[PDB]
């Protein structure tokens, strides 16, 4: 079924707000595509990896929420006599269009932090498995739930509304099993860190852990606010979500590499 | 004729998810594009063409996957009355759109193959000519053989249902005599390979033999689901193989090369 | 609400030098880029952050020019019988998807000046995070504030004129804050910089202190000029501060970062 | 005149070949655009121009497909009622959006020819200026005769067939001149080269004399064929002549260059 | 007022050339583009900021190029019954689009001509300075006159040609002094240039003041042909100035900059 947005008439700060909120988070990821792609090579080689993951969730990111823009814009149109953005007759918005790209986002991040870790060759490609297949899993159960968002959001109508719960569990069981991974990624790393890398990395899964929470939080918002105001308040957390789950964390990754490649003798880590 | 996509109305979810995974594919091959344009120089000048040959597949299968959505996205529009996408009045979706773009893919994938199983000048030269003859052939009669799917499917005033079956054998063929070309090129690999190598070409080959046929199977789809679901399905299939046949296949061939790299001294492949 | 541009009909000239400005600016962000990705090298390791985020803020501000001449092309349409461009049904601009970016624009522009006048690691950071609290803040203030702008304008129907004032105080107050940063900054270098570089960086905070300026007038406008010529100051005033505090800001901080990384031994630095 | 694609209607696959052509070419030359981007720098620095050129015509190619893809799309749209894709009302297709770009591409594509051959300085220049005398000569009337194919056809109300002979003619002989010029230059290569790279050098212009003779025949497909089929056909050629006369075309000769680079010393061209 | 293209039916032909010429000279400067960062690096330090502004003048160019195209596209449409291209109802068509990116291009064009002459530091800051201040009086003053054309153009119900004649003439006078800063220049080179580098820069000059003086022609076409041939021929002899002041300028001035550069020693100068 259409996502709740579709169901509910905007003020005009309630329309703009959200399309500022995926123009913003476009621009974002692009810059931050741009970013990545200017700085990857003074990360050591082995490292340097998890700055391409970087850039490749740019570009991903990037792509996910132009769409949601461009959707929304199309999805809605001004109405003079309401004075609202109401829906146009042909089209209607999808919230679930951020989902599938997360099947590229949620893995390489996992996997980018696993890198950094130290993790290399076949025990790589182990934790890069189970994450993608935990990450996996987890995006399509949800993906699945978030279809009948407008049943459990009480719309006249629509049903299976337990279907949004029990899909919304099994997601959360999935997330919690990547979750285990890479706090055991996170503390038995490899490469002989330092002290200030095994605390940065660590610091680095608590970051992952709470930007990761947001997701669950906006997936559940047609249950709690199903109205303009809680559609505001979802895209809001989702773009802080975004932002951090994507960018920040590609920063504070790319610091924690960078002090790696410097304490294994990477020149130009070094003198960055 | 049209594409038996044109002769169903859509549930939201059928539709909404069908757009999400051309998007998403596109997505995968932008971000394809830009890790194989970062990572090209690790390989070593001897094996770099098949770094940049999935690139340039990576651009191919991007633009290939846009148009899709595009189209996807024209072509259908929302009835509030019948709460489904219906086709719009002037535009019809086309699946063959991919088909004209698996000429660059195909032949590329084959050749950047042969290129790590490390085939050079007059025996790479003959190699690539047989392998882009055969793929040519096989792609333009399942393409034409695909312009009859809304007569197998059974719709009615749709003649020439035999078409289909008789340019799908045709292709077969083809695409039997590609396999066998690849077969022997990764079975009699230059250049003293390591038995690691060896191993790794051979997976590489049945990667690309398993990932490849999916298509003759989404192919056959009017035939055996004309619905609304097998039309999902189809498209479900079609990501599976074209994420794992070009992105996939393009990672897997990169670590070969790279570890071909290393074993002929190539000191970025030995750091990274 | 609707911003002031959308309760006015526009003579050909006025619509046409405003659409003109945002296609400029777009064209002068975009080049910008170009030019800052082209010469980012030049500038030593331990400044090449500010040329970092100079590629940064082009990427911002070329999407969010370029969206605001999308909508504004979108928003108006020519009406012959009036001889005049006026609001179409469907659709309400917005000049508020400026200070989305600005969260992007305004913290990095800050943080590049404070990382060219040499601060490093923790103080870095701690410099960044008050800049990013404070410019988030004025940002946020000033983005609420700026849509009661028709009620501040005497358009009937529309209230709230007060929050215009309240709003755009509180964002005063945070750039007053920002400002306090940015002098100590520029007061304190470190590395022991010569005296033409002190200079020179107390120059770029009165040029940045210069340019920021304009932007609270261009928010006042909607009060003291609701008309078409006002909007079209507004937008050149806009152009004006675009330019200036990303562009040509960029480029005196490049000159400035190129001086002190040939002071400390740059030989790129110092042949360029 | 418009050109005879608008006075006809389409069965879907006619229609639909034709899409798929120009979006193929413009896939093709974007990923030929990455492909001598990224593979430019193995020719060695006095060939590199060729390399160059060769993206350039890259680029000027993706162009000129990727605007005849749109105004095909836009210029015909689907009838249910006859089965057919059928102008619209107020666009008309050009098949003379290609003919501008090749002022770009046929200077281009001799130029760097030329320079493979091994002349420089003022005899290059020379050589260039004749060729994009010629060249230009030859564009702009084949463009001028282009224009009066709907009379040259025997559509109803059209006049001015002789004109098409006329101008075809006089093009003719500045393409006539144009393959005088580079038979000389091939004729002639400077620099001592090896007899292989004598042979590849003729091989390369009889290649371009085969692949610019088919621009005179889809020239003169409204002659011969102004039905759906005949511009079937004609697309087909265009498709052959482009990719082939550019693309290909560029292969090679970067085949030429890198062993002419080789000989000469350059490493990483002995390298790859 | 709306630029005199509004006020004509266009013939196929007429209306098919000019959004032609516009496509192609987006091509041009794209290509340009793709070259000038290509190629920029060979040139020695002290000079590359020419080949930067460069690049910088062909994304300019280009973006300004592409939306002339857009426009154009949008502003008319296909009239079967007339056999004509007639404005669209709410849409109108400006000139006057490229002539704020002039402002990017004018100031950049002549300073790259001082870069090359030699001028560094202050002395080049100068030149700069008044070269800016003198093109974006030129270009304003030019662009207040081009508003009046329908007017000078004696089209019913509009009056203020006088307008056009004085603007113009200010813009004319502000021209004259540009071109006695650039003469000054061209006239004084710095670094002990050597004859032949003397005479080229001189060239240089002259080539520049050629194809700018073709600009006020186009300025004064409404005067001299307002018609639908008129309006082709204002079009074909703009993308003759476009193209030539621009690429084929930067083409030139990258040749005596790479002149320069090995005189004074830069190897891949000297190689190249
Ligand atoms: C959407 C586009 C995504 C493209 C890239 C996806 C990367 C996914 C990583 C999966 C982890 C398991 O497999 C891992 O793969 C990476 C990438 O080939 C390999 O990485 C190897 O090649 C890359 C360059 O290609 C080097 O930077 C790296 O130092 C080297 O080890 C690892 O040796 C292997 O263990
Ligand atoms: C609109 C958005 C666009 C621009 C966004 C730019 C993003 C910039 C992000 C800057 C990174 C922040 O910097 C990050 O700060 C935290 C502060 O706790 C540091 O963390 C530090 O403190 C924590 C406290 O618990 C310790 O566990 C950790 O070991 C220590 O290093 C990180 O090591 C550093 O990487
Ligand atoms: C859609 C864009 C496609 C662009 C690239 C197409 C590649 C097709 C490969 C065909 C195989 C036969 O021809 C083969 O061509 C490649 C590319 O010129 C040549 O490859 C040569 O140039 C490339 C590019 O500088 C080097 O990376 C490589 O090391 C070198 O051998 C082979 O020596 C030749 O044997
Ligand atoms: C959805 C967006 C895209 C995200 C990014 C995707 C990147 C995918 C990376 C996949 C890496 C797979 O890595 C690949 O694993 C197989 C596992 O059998 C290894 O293969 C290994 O086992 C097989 C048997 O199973 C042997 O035949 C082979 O010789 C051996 O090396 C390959 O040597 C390795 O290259
Ligand atoms: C929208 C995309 C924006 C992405 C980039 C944002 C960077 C600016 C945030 C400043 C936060 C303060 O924290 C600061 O972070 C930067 C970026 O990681 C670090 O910078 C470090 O890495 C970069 C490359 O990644 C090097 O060029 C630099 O020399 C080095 O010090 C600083 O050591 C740290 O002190
Ligand atoms: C149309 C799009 C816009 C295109 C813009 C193109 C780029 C613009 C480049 C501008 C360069 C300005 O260059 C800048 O000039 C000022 C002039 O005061 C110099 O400043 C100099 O004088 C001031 C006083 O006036 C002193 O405080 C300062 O210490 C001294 O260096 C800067 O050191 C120099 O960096
Ligand atoms: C629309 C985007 C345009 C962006 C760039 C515009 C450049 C225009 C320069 C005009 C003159 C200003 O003054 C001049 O500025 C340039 C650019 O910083 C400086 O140039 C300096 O940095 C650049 C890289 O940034 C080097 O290539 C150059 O060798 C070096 O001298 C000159 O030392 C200074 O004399
Ligand atoms: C759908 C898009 C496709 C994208 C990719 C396309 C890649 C195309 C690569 C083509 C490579 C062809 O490679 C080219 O083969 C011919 C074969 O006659 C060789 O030519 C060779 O044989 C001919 C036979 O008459 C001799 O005249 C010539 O002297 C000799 O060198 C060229 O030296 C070689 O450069
Ligand atoms: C659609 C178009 C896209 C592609 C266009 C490509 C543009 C290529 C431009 C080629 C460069 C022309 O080359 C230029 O020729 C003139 C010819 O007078 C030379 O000029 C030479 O002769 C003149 C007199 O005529 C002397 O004053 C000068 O000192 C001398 O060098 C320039 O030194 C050279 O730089
Ligand atoms: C349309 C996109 C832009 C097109 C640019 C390319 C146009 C080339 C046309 C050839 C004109 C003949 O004139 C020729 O020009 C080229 C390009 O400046 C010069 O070439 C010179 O610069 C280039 C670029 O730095 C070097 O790769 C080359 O090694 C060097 O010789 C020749 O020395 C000159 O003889
Ligand atoms: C950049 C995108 C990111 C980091 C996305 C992350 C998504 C999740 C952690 C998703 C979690 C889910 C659940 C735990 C329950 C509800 C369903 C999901 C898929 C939203
Ligand atoms: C990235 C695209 C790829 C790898 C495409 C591959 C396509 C095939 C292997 C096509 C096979 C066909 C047959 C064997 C039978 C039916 C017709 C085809 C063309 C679909
Ligand atoms: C590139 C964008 C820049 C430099 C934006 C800067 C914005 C400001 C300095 C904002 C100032 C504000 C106030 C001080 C009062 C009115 C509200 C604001 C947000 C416009
Ligand atoms: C990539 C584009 C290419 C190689 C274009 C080539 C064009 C020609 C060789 C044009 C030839 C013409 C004639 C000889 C006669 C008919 C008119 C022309 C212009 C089509
Ligand atoms: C790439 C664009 C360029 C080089 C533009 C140049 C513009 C001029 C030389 C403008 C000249 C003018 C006058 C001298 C009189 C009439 C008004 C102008 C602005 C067209
Ligand atoms: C989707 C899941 C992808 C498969 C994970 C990797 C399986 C092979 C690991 C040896
Ligand atoms: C001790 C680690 C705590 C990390 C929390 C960071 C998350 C804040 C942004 C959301
Ligand atoms: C939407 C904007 C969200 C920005 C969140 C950034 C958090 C930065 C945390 C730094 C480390 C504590
Ligand atoms: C207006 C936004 C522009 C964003 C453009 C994205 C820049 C490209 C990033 C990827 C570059 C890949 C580099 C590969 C070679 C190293
Ligand atoms: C101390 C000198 C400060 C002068 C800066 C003025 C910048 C104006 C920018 C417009
Ligand atoms: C000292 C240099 C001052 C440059 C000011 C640039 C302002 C340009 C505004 C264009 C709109
Ligand atoms: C309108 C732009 C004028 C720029 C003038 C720059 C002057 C710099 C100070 C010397
Ligand atoms: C359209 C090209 C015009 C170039 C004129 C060059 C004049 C040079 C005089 C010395
Ligand atoms: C529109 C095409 C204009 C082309 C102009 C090129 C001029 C080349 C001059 C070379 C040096 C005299």
């Amino acid at each position: 079924m259409p996502s709740i947005e579709n169901f509910l008439a905007y003020d005009f700060w309630q329309y703009d707000v959200i399309r500022h909120l995926f123009a913003f988070s476009t621009a974002v990821f692009l810059a931050g595509l741009v970013y990545f792609a200017m700085t990857a090579r003074t990360t050591a080689p082995n490292y340097r990896l998890s700055a391409n993951i970087s850039a490749v969730v740019m570009v991903s990111a990037a792509l996910e929420l132009g769409q949601l823009w461009l959707l929304w814009n199309e999805s809605f149109q001004w109405a003079e006599l309401q004075g609202s953005f109401v829906p146009v007759a042909g089209e209607r918005f999808s919230n679930g269009y951020r989902y599938m790209n997360w099947l590229i986002d949620v893995p390489m991040l996992a996997t980018q932090l696993v890198v950094v870790c130290g993790f290399v060759g076949t025990e790589l490609r182990n934790r890069w498995a189970k994450l993608t297949i935990a990450g996996v899993l987890m995006i399509l159960t949800g993906y699945v739930g978030q279809y009948f968002e407008p049943a459990v959001a009480g719309v006249p109508g629509y049903e299976g509304a337990e279907q949004f719960w029990i899909w919304g569990i099994i997601s959360t069981a999935f997330f919690v099993w990547m979750l285990l991974i890479l706090a055991n990624a996170v503390r038995n790393p490899q490469g002989a860190p330092s002290d200030e890398v095994r605390s940065r990395l660590k610091f680095c899964f608590w970051f992952l852990l709470a930007t990761w929470s947001i997701y669950p939080f906006a997936y559940a918002m047609p249950l709690f606010a199903p109205t303009a105001d809680g559609v505001v308040v979802r895209q809001v957390i989702y773009t802080v979500a975004d932002v951090s789950s994507k960018l920040v964390f590609g920063v504070i990754l790319s610091q924690v590499a960078l002090r790696r490649s410097a304490e294994e003798g990477f020149e130009p880590a070094r003198v960055a």
